[PDB]
């Protein structure tokens, strides 16, 4: 049907259905007669499969071969999705396959809805693994990205009487076509054990030994014939493991525990041991893997130029520890030597300046599970300090703030100062982001090395989060410019010259009204509830934490209900206000949000003198196969964080990509994204960062707010008294007394600026023609937000390779 | 090369070397470069497993279209060891897959060697159950296996300083090839709760439920293209399961225990919760399986024309009270209708009388686990009961003895009653068994029912346990009578023509000669050690136990020994002594058994004097793949039970077919294999039954036996001293202690018989004419031992169901 989904030829179509049909009797083993959807999906993903394998093999050969630098991204997430649409975009096989399927008898796209979502992430920072390897790929880079196969991923969000449950995801009991386990390829991993001091250096013995089993998924580029790898670790016990006899087999599972389950946790340390254990188990088994292909090609010089390790924030920071062990007591390098080979291969990325979710382990963790580690981490330390009293002679201090060991009731090791002193470059991930490191956090390091210290704004990949989800904007847009924008994102400001397009106008506005249409529909179908199509659709989907204040958000909905209730026979724009997220389960607040939202709609979605004008809904189990219908629909994009807290952003991509206009305050990438569209076409209001430290000196009292602004103090009355929830009067009063007592992130401060700033979005929406040309704008200058732009930078300043767009042989 | 082998044409070897290529470069993402054997290996196990595919779906089908009967065969244990040959061996591809991987540059033999033992058994027992299913596929009845699939099945055995060690089997690693997940029929099983009685009865509430998630597995038959299916059943638990987070999550591993180890006991009871768990959910997923599929085929009428389920004796006999419990509870039938359609359904094999070995559950675990089940239970008691007081009247003891229900310190429940009472038949394994069933543990129950009470004489698999393991001596038949003996054995009796033929005399003794040297060269190759191929091979190969009396066969090995060192000189005939299998790992007197057997040869292998005519060796982990190789190999078989011990045996069985002579006590089945044979052409000695019962009524004093025979008094006196454990002189001292009070074995009684027995196997070997006529005797008469007639009977006569040679369209 449409032109980038590609060719559907003649005998393409027929060799797939004649594997589709081998596939459901040989490898699935039914008959037509009694295959279902479940089935039929199957046969078509070990179909596509078969396509990727060939790619597969040869490009690993040719690495081997060409003996590239290899680039290794370790993270303990990877937020991957759904695998099949993805690999028929990248192969160029979507029409071929829609056509082979159709003429079985078969809709593809109800194929694709029976596929698992690989939930192997909690957010932004796990999906940003995932557009990297999507646009290494693409690059071709020769690039690995290494982490670990939770059994169970991110929890499945249910809502029970307003409250979030949660269900185990439970991904892979129907088996996962896209992986093959490699066995033959497993690893030792040790944990505990004790030093002992012979006269050729440190050993580590008496140590329990844990196997690392490896799942290899391939990766494709966008029509390049490059397949890369992405390696997850599995945990297995040896087999005379704790070798009465039945109870020894059953505590295997005391060593396989160890990737049973990814921590649900989104900006927020946990101190826990399992945690500990999936970052140094991760760490070990990638360490061994990278060591031996290196090996393979005495001289570990070279090293560095053959290894880029790149690390996902500080989650595998004991990789320089474990880097160190490795060159300094198995190799027997020199300390300096191996120093040297360490700081040079490794680089860091931070993600996160909030203090509770900075990593901070204590001392007595790492001194019982990776007694090796601690002593390698405290010489690393005293020489660090070494060089800080060289150049900083007498500044006491700083010595005590810069240093890796936290002291205090508890003794902590300071994991992103570790990864600072062992990384010949650190990053933030937008330019606001990246300032704040170097005047805040990390302004001693800076001070220190300087050289250090960049920024890589983050982006996204145009493949999943445009054509994949999108395919009536990519068709429209290919009409004008052609196709090279799917992998050259900047051509889309070519799209500047169709503003005063009456036509273009036109499609624009026709893709998201269908697409709007397509997700009412699918709201009905999935979830029993009504909403109008022709309302402006208020789209705020992210992790529910107090930073990204959805609680702003609410107060403007019960702020547009109150004014409704006032003055019933005024027009207002009509809007479906949609909130999605999941909570961290021992996040209370978050929890409490939740209801909040789910109290407010069982209000306002009931009552008669509202009509459809305003619809308050909150979308169910949040996750990138939602974000993919969601995103498309939205003409409305909050991205309304406290400014300085939002590192970057990744969601307010998504939406600039596809039709949305945002309304947002200057923190992380909302600023670059505002400046490369123009301030004239973006809905900004708020405190800048300034504003907030400025507040912070004088003093953030919440009461004043209240006492000056007559709206705000109405809602808070509403929600203290029992409005929004009148069997249990006191529900709310943890809310409240957080809002006027203990806000970190000055929700009441925003408020009045946030309000007008929506009324100026409801009388652009008036204006459909002014709205569409706004939208047209973003759009169009939507291409550096491109992955492919980030991991290019990466790859020229940090990593010192050069990408290619040059096809491998098919 | 070999005719049985079947045919090598050049467009079906074309085709495996096709398809082989593509299984490595699709299936496993190999090139050849870097493939190793176990890539090979997998790579035809694919393309093999592709053949079965359509014979499976076909004979499924057939049996939906027909209707027929279906027989549910339900074990604990199925012991199934290698698939790969016994496939090529069914659809007549061995030699086909040969000649393609010879073409290849592949070594068949090797590749075959790589793949694990399905070791899902302990021993005689569920092996019985594997060849039962050959046979019943190669009759073409409509079977099904139903089982447990254990992640870990019977523990790998090794030797260090000649002491057992456990080693987890962990044989899914590398994935199992011939198994496909049917997640979409997986059923619920309850556990826990308790019973409410409404108005519209009892009711079962507030359970704990886990998951069955089935797994099958194809089984051939014998070249008629039937694919019959067995199915184990794997736990899981549901997604809301203990639904803080991180720890839920990880409890899920408490309901999935239960299919995580086989117990390895064999002919012991051990009453543990886990186990009667296991017990449970093996029976309940099944019978809900059975009646979907009666219900697919309101009137249960018709039930036990459509289904019958034999119970592999008691470990399932939970089906008969939840058959029950479906019927009475769920399906609303009265109790007396649905008591009907139980008995006619259901029928009971039992396969020991040793009093340790039968399950007597605790009431106070079926309370707390199955308390519905345990009501139901009492009902049947209460009912049963009332019959036998009507039949006996004023007989009180008989009541006692009868009863389902042991009083005592604790209650129990004797399951061997209560599968008795629910069942229409009951049979024992062999004719002496099944006698002694009669006369002794269910004499009550035979006066109240005679009906009920059959024979069932054991059986091997003439595929696997000749064809298979033994090539040369299946085509030096087949060269003389044709195939057809392969599925009709008692055709071997034409051999008895050729027992005067020179020219077959050579071809059966060259046959076990190349057997011998085979196996010699193993030995050298796996375990280092250097054994004499002209010797007489006396192999004594099944589980460690007292009653099979391994120390009677050690204490021959002693008299050999120092009956050499008093007459060094002296002519004796040489003699290889070959002894292995696994004890139980709480077994402590059979572990003990095993480390003297060890102390032996390590004396007697390093004596001087003794040189090559006496070598003791053990054989280490003793499983199906190893019997194979073994059995071929053997001149004596050691089958030494006491008289009325060992139900029936099917090691005997393997032996006889395969060349070796047998020695061995009147036990089991040897006396119908004597029978068969003709007593002239086997070495019988010792008490018969009869004289056992004699001895224990005078009362058994071994100190008789010692004070009269001055051979025995010499080795129990090495022993005791220290002879074969200088570091440790006490070492044996509980073996000695055991022997000399407490032997509830009779080892002393039997041994002055069965030395000179053994005195008239040496002097008979001397002779190789004589030794391969009596050979040729013993295989010629081998034929009532096919499980192929031993399932014809239980069709005929317990099923109600016609065995059928017929061929399926291929
Ligand atoms: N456990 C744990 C789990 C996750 C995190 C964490 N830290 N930063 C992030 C997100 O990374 C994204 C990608 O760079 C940013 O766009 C976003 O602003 C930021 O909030 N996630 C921290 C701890
Ligand atoms: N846990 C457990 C596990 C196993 C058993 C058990 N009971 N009998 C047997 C063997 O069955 C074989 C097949 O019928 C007989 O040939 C053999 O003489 C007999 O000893 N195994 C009992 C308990
Ligand atoms: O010794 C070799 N000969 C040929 N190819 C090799 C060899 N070692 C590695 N390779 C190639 O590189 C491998 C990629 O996996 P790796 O071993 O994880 O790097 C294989 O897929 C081979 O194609
Ligand atoms: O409704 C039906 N139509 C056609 N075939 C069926 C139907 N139900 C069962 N079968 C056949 O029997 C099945 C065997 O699996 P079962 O459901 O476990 O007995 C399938 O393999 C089908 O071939
Ligand atoms: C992009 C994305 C995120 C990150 O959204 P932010 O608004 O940047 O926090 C989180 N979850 C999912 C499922 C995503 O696709
Ligand atoms: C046949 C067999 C048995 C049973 O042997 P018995 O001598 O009858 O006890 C036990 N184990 C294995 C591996 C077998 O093949």
């Amino acid at each position: 049907q449409i032109s980038v989904r590609g060719l559907a030829g003649v005998e393409n179509v027929t060799e797939l259905k004649k594997n589709f049909n081998r596939h459901l009797h040989f490898t699935l083993v039914k008959d037509r007669n009694v295959a279902t959807p479940r089935d039929y999906y199957f046969a078509l993903a070990h179909t596509v499969r078969d396509h990727l394998v060939g790619r597969w093999i040869r490009t690993q050969q040719h690495y081997y071969e060409k003996d590239p630098k290899r680039i290794y991204y370790l993270s303990l997430e990877f937020y991957m999705g759904r695998t099949l649409q993805n690999t028929m975009v990248n192969l160029a096989l979507e029409n071929a396959c829609d056509e082979a399927t159709y003429q079985l008898g078969l809709d593809m796209e109800e194929l694709e809805e029976i596929e698992e979502d690989a939930g192997l992430g909690n957010g932004g920072l796990g999906r940003l693994a995932a557009c990297f390897l999507d646009s290494m790929a693409t690059l071709g880079l020769a690039a690995y990205g290494y982490g670990i196969r939770y059994e169970f991923g991110i929890f499945n969000q249910k809502i029970c009487g307003g409250w979030q449950m949660e269900e185990a995801d439970d991904w892979l009991r129907y088996g996962n076509p896209w992986e093959k386990a490699r066995p033959e390829f497993t690893l030792p991993v040790h944990f505990y054990g004790r030093v002992e001091h012979t006269s050729q250096g440190a050993k580590w013995v008496d140590t329990q030994v844990v196997l690392a089993m490896p799942y290899d998924t391939p990766v494709p580029g966008y029509r390049n014939n490059v397949v890369n790898t992405m390696r997850l670790w599995s945990a297995k016990a040896p087999n005379d493991f704790n070798l009465g006899y039945i109870q020894a087999v059953l505590d295997r599972n005391l060593a396989e525990n160890i990737s049973r389950v990814l921590y649900p946790n989104d900006n927020f340390f946990e101190g826990k041991e399992l945690r500990l254990k999936q970052e140094y188990f991760v760490v070990a088994a990638t360490l061994q893997d990278i060591i031996r292909r290196f090996k393979s090609s005495t001289n570990f010089d070279a090293f560095p130029d053959k290894v880029a390790i790149q690390l996902n924030d500080t989650h595998p920071s004991l990789a320089i520890p474990e880097l160190m062990r490795v060159l300094v007591d198995l190799e027997r390098l020199d300390w300096d030597k191996a120093w040297e080979v360490t700081v040079k291969t490794c680089a860091y990325t931070n993600h996160t300046v909030l203090p509770e979710a900075l990593e901070r382990w204590p001392v007595h963790l790492l001194e019982t599970l990776l007694p090796r580690h601690l002593q390698i981490i405290y010489e690393i330390n005293q020489r660090f300090l070494n060089r800080v009293a060289a150049a900083f002679p007498g500044d006491v201090d700083r010595l005590r703030r810069m240093s890796l060991v936290e002291e205090g009731a508890v003794k902590r090791i300071n994991m992103a100062h570790l990864c600072i002193a062992g990384s010949h470059a650190v990053n933030g991930v937008a330019r606001i982001h990246s300032e704040i490191l170097k005047k805040t956090i990390f302004k001693d390091f800076y001070e220190l090395e300087p050289h250090k210290f960049q920024n890589k704004t983050n982006g996204i990949t145009p493949r999943r989060w445009l054509v994949l989800c999108n395919p009536g904007l990519a068709e429209i847009i290919a009409e004008r410019i052609g196709e090279e924008y799917i992998s050259d994102l900047d051509q889309l400001r070519k799209l500047l010259s169709y503003v005063d397009d009456e036509a273009f106008i036109r499609d624009v506005a026709k893709v998201k009204q269908e697409n709007k249409l397509k997700f009412a529909a699918y709201l009905e179908r999935e979830y029993k509830v009504h909403i109008n199509p022709n309302s402006l659709f208020d789209v705020q989907v992210k992790r529910i934490h107090e930073y990204k204040r959805q609680l702003l958000n609410c107060l403007h909905v019960i702020t547009l209900y109150n004014r409704i209730k006032k003055e019933p026979n005024k027009f207002v724009v009509p809007r479906t206000v949609m909130i999605g997220g999941k909570a961290a389960p021992g996040y209370h607040m978050a929890k409490m949000i939740i209801k909040l939202i789910t109290a407010i709609g069982d209000v306002v979605n009931h009552d008669p003198v509202v009509g459809d004008r305003l619809r308050v809904i909150f979308l169910e189990n949040y996750r990138v196969s939602l974000a993919e219908k969601v995103i498309p629909a939205a003409d409305l994009s909050e991205q309304i964080s406290t400014a300085g807290t939002e590192a970057s952003g990744t969601g307010n991509m998504k939406f600039m990509l596809n039709g949305a206009l945002t309304i947002g305050t200057m923190d992380g990438a909302n600023v670059e994204m505002a400046e490369e569209a123009g301030e004239e076409n973006f809905f900004i209001f708020g405190m800048r960062v300034e504003d907030v430290d400025r507040l912070d000196q004088r003093g953030y009292n919440a009461q004043e707010y209240y006492d000056r602004i007559p709206e705000l103090r109405q809602i808070i009355e509403q929600l203290s008294s029992g409005f929004f929830s009148p069997k249990q009067p006191d529900l709310f009063k943890d809310i409240v007394n957080m809002l006027m007592h203990h806000d970190r992130f000055k929700v009441f401060a925003d408020y009045e600026e946030y309000v007008k700033c929506q009324e100026r979005v409801s009388a652009l929406y008036k204006n459909p023609r002014e709205w569409t040309r706004m939208v047209i704008r973003n759009i169009a200058t939507s291409g550096k937000f491109s992955s492919d732009r980030t991991i290019a930078q990466y790859a020229r300043e940090i990593w010192g390779v050069e990408p290619s767009r040059q096809r491998l042989p098919a």
